[PDB]
Parts: structure tokens; C-alpha cells; sequence
């Protein structure tokens, strides 16, 4: 068995042609899948692999899905993402990766996604974020990093996000005892007026708000 028998014919997943209320959809959600099925039609616009039991994504799983605008991989058991897994996905608008077990991301993993508007990485266990990982996402409106293991963010990580409207940073063990936090502290203070949801970023996860931190003491303490 595969994902679809045709564009509008189900197999494992529910497969719909594009309609006036929905894009061309392959719905594999809630199927307890342990593997990404083959047979995902080339013109698929919306791929829902959320709420399954995927532990690995094949590196070439999404190659050729040029029309993909929506990709849901949230609520699985992903420990990592393959290098280049989202390359070629030029038309992607939404990428849902929340509620996995991601500890890290490959550099340049989002680079092809120049039309991405919504990115969720919340409820994982990201220990760090690679430098420049968001630099290509100039059309991003909403980014969710809440509930992870981030102690800091690389200098200038959000600077290319000129169209950002919403950024969630809460429930992260932010390290406000060293100089690396100053960039984050500064970004929140400067952009709380144009980007929402940032003020919940707290030192050590649940302590003093990063935004209100006294930086004079730690400005010279190297992390």
C-alpha cells in the first residue's frame, strides 16, 4: 500500500483534488505510520503526516514535491532532520515540526523555503540553533520556538526576518548569566512593538523575563 491510488483516490491516506475550500491534499494524519509512505502524487499541495509514529524521515522523501505549500510533520517521534530534507520545496508556506524530539537542526535546512510564512519548532528539545538558519526566511510571519532547551540564540539570528509578526520564545532555559543573552535581550526590547509574543521569554525557563534583565554585570562574562 502507498499514500494514494491517485490524486483524488485514497489508499493509506485520504487524497483529495484541489477544491474551492481546500488545496490538493494528502491526509495521512492519525494513521500510526512508522514510515513515510510512497505514492505521494507529484502535484500534492498539502501533505499531512502529523500525529503518527515517524522516528526517521528519509532524506529524499519530499524531493520533487514542487507544489507543496503545506507540510505537517508535527506530533511524531523525530529525533533529527536529514540534511537537505526540505530542499526543492520552493513553494512551501507552512512547516509544522512541533511536538517531536528534535535536539538539533542541520545548517541551511530552511534555505530553500523563501516563501515560508509559518514555522513551528515548539515542544521539542532543541539544544541549540545553527547560525544563519533563518536568514533566507524573509517572508516568515510566525515562528514558534517555545518549550525547548535553548540557552541562547546565535548573534543576529532573527535579523533577516523583516516580515516577522509573531515570535514565541517561552519555556526555554535562557542563560542570562553570560554575554550571549544580550542579543536576545536587545531584540525583544526593540521589537516588542512590531513583533508579538516575545515577552514571555524567561531566564532559566521560568524566572526573570529576559527583556527586563540587567545586562551590565554579565556584559563581559563570556559564555
Amino acid at each position: 500500500h502507498m499514500a494514494c491510488l491517485a490524486v483524488g483516490k485514497d489508499d493509506i491516506c485520504t487524497c483529495s483534488n484541489k477544491t474551492d475550500s481546500s488545496p490538493e491534499t494528502v491526509d495521512c494524519s492519525s494513521k500510526k505510520l512508522t514510515a513515510v509512505p510512497t505514492g505521494i502524487p507529484a502535484n500534492t499541495e498539502k501533505l499531512q503526516l502529523d500525529f503518527n509514529q515517524l522516528a526517521n524521515i528519509p532524506a529524499e522523501a519530499f524531493h520533487g514535491l514542487t507544489r507543496l505549500t503545506y507540510l505537517a510533520l508535527d506530533y511524531n517521534q523525530l529525533q533529527s532532520l536529514p540534511v537537505g530534507v526540505f530542499d526543492q520545496l520552493n513553494n512551501l508556506n507552512e512547516l509544522r515540526l512541533q511536538d517531536n524530539q528534535l535536539t538539533s537542526l542541520p545548517p541551511g535546512v530552511f534555505d530553500s523555503l523563501t516563501k515560508l510564512t509559518y514555522l513551528t519548532l515548539s515542544q521539542n528539545q532543541l539544544q541549540s540553533i545553527p547560525a544563519g538558519v533563518f536568514d533566507k526566511l524573509t517572508n516568515l510571519n510566525r515562528l514558534e520556538l517555545s518549550t525547548n532547551q535553548l540557552q541562547s540564540v546565535p548573534h543576529g539570528a532573527f535579523d533577516s526576518l523583516v516580515n516577522l509578526e509573531t515570535l514565541h520564545l517561552e519555556l526555554n532555559p535562557w542563560d542570562c548569566a553570560c554575554s550571549d543573552i544580550i542579543y536576545l535581550r536587545t531584540f525583544i526590547a526593540k521589537n516588542t512593538d512590531k513583533i508579538s509574543g516575545m515577552e514571555s521569554a524567561q531566564c532559566n525557563g521560568t524566572s526573570t523575563a529576559v527583556k527586563d534583565v540587567n545586562t551590565e554585570k554579565i556584559k563581559n562574562v563570556t559564555c
